[PDB]
């Protein structure tokens, strides 16, 4: 209770639908706005309280983040169409989040929680500085998300600045990390003004070609090399992963980090996705069943697979049809060998949902 | 939406009023019963809407395991006193776990993904074994909380069914592994019946003293050394550990472990602790803030602190009045030797609140 109470929606309407005639109000009043652009309901009545549901889940959010200058707002893609073209909604259920001059697209959880969480990420500084023995650990023990690191001379140094930059094009999806630190930077091998990208759960960094690099350069280069052989599915972006796949056609590793057996699986997916983290064609989803209680029936029941094993298979995004690696239980998990045979199989199509 | 489709409340009444003409009814329906024992609401709206909203809560709980075999109720303090009182329901606000023999009380964040989320885990059986040097690795990798593991011949053990036995007092909450592999007991230097507690974030165990353990004497053991020196809030057991204040306050440690500068903060918090886990009067809570961004605005005002940077202070629990250890930013850090003066004045009362 007493320095651990939870905020309870006052019911106070701060989430108002934006529209021609208060958008630039809006606009002026928040220092960082976030716009729901959504479908006008229907009249069913598990789609209505579908609805209600969202807005009051941004009206917690609205109400806990307003000291911090963040307010909410819903954008009609009919009735506001000629505002959302202005803006630049496309996306219908997307959100997005306006901060200085960058446009941020939420495509995660709608909860009030998962919403509050990201956007304080977006209220914090796009570049994390390194400096020190600590903060390099710090920096390396990151494995399941895309990194950045760069060697400059001082944050008023011309290229810091255009990596920053490029830093705030990808906020707060891709951390930046700079340093000045001529000690650490040897560590990493990094020469000075040079960038350092590290694909996820890969242990060897790609050096951005030709330094020093302007804005343009480095968000070329991340766009370039934005998928990853290996994948973790996160809250903050669980639609927008899945709904980056070119066929439709997802390869999907279940497997709980904490469990001893789902820590074995995981060790030989690693190391066969770094074995093969060249092929431009193998793409993994690694779900944590831990991080998506609420899913874990459904999916035990739709894909017929019991989630407290480890898991991997193919799974259509149509209609949730799907096949799965054979394995006797929990203690049959494949060997480097065998996870390769079967991700081959799938590439090629002679394993498939169909 | 295939494949990630997360469940809707279907309007169902599966959570209802459990009393003395039912509750019998009710323990048959279902194979492990949870029960949320209550105060009557007050009678204004805004205090409806909240009792209203809990029970939604486990609604859709009740809906999302109902195929496991688990139920939701209600047990009113003033109407169902006898009840009540037969069942053992003593603590307002908790949820009373019934599975087997035991009864585990859930005192956690009241959430619909956090409450399936430890249902799954009370689901799950109490203990986990070890086979193997990659199970014995995932077992070294838990430090953010309790753990034991014993050496037995096999699961026809006299000694491993006490360790069982024992295990389910404390389930979900503290895990207990066993191994029946020498290799893994000859590394973690086990000899046959020996039980090894492992207290949070400490590097050395201790051996439970007078084997063979039978359960009375495992759960006497680890209901002495049940507080751990350093102890992670977490939102499964928030209130526990919150209610659990040693003379009125906690010393709470905010830092952020994915932060290079709560991670350096992290790193000298855990030596400290190493240093003095003999103290049974020093304990520290360590909360992440990005494991409770609802509560981050409220911290900040109620504490009056930054929470992008990391802290340590002094909480008092009745009216959250508090003191905190000065830095001048995120760089300026206590040495160990610093952090630990800084804890021996708390210790002393120099420092308190007052
Ligand atoms: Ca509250
Ligand atoms: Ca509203
Ligand atoms: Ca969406
Ligand atoms: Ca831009
Ligand atoms: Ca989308
Ligand atoms: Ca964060
Ligand atoms: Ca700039
Ligand atoms: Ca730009
Ligand atoms: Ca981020
Ligand atoms: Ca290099
Ligand atoms: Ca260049
Ligand atoms: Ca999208
Ligand atoms: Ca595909
Ligand atoms: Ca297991
Ligand atoms: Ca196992
Ligand atoms: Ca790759
Ligand atoms: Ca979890
Ligand atoms: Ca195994
Ligand atoms: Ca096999
Ligand atoms: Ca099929
Ligand atoms: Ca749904
Ligand atoms: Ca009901
Ligand atoms: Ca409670
Ligand atoms: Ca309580
Ligand atoms: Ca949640
Ligand atoms: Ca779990
Ligand atoms: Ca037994
Ligand atoms: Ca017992
Ligand atoms: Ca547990
Ligand atoms: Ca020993
Ligand atoms: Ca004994
Ligand atoms: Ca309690
Ligand atoms: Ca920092
Ligand atoms: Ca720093
Ligand atoms: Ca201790
Ligand atoms: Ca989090
Ligand atoms: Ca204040
Ligand atoms: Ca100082
Ligand atoms: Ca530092
Ligand atoms: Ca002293
Ligand atoms: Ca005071």
């Amino acid at each position: 209770q007493e320095g651990l109470d939870f905020p309870e929606y006052d019911g106070v309407d701060r989430v108002i639908n934006v529209n021609a005639k208060n958008y630039k109000n809006v606009f002026k009043k928040y220092e960082v706005l976030a716009l729901l652009y959504h479908e006008p309901p229907e009249d069913d009545k598990a789609s209505q309280r579908q609805f209600e549901m969202e807005e009051l889940i941004l009206e917690l959010a609205a109400q806990v983040l307003e000291d911090k200058g963040v307010g909410f707002g819903l954008v009609d893609s009919e009735k506001d169409a000629a505002v959302a073209k202005k803006l630049g909604l496309t996306e219908v259920d997307s959100m997005y989040v306006f901060k200085g001059d960058e446009v941020i697209e939420y495509d995660g959880e709608f909860s009030a929680d998962t919403i509050v969480e990201f956007l304080l990420d977006v209220l914090e500084d796009p570049v994390e500085l390194i400096e020190g023995e600590r903060e390099l650990q710090a920096f390396e023990n990151i494995e399941d998300e895309i990194k950045l690191i760069g060697y400059f001379k001082s944050k008023d140094s011309e290229h810091y600045k255009a990596f920053e930059d490029a830093a705030e094009e990808f906020h707060p999806y891709i951390p930046f990390f700079a340093t000045f630190d001529s000690k650490v930077a040897k560590k990493l091998t990094l020469k000075l003004n040079e960038i350092d990208f590290y694909e996820a759960f890969m242990e060897e960094p790609v050096t951005i070609p030709g330094k020093p690099n302007s804005e343009e350069e480095i968000v070329n280069f991340v766009e370039e090399h934005r998928r990853s052989t290996l994948r973790k599915l996160k809250p903050e972006s669980m639609y927008e992963t899945w709904e980056d796949d070119m066929d439709g056609i997802h390869i999907v590793a279940f497997a709980e980090e904490a469990d001893p057996d789902g820590f074995e699986f995981l060790e030989t997916l690693k190391a066969v996705a770094q074995d093969n983290t060249e092929n431009p064609d193998l793409s993994i989803i690694w779900i944590d069943p831990d991080d998506f209680p609420l899913l874990v029936p459904y999916w035990e029941k739709t894909f017929d697979i019991d989630l407290s094993a480890p898991q991997i298979g193919v799974v259509n995004v149509t209609d949730a049809d799907s096949v799965w690696m054979e394995m006797d239980d929990e203690e049959d998990l494949p060997s480097a060998e065998e996870l390769e045979d079967w991700l081959e199989d799938v590439l090629e199509g002679e394993i498939n949902t169909e």
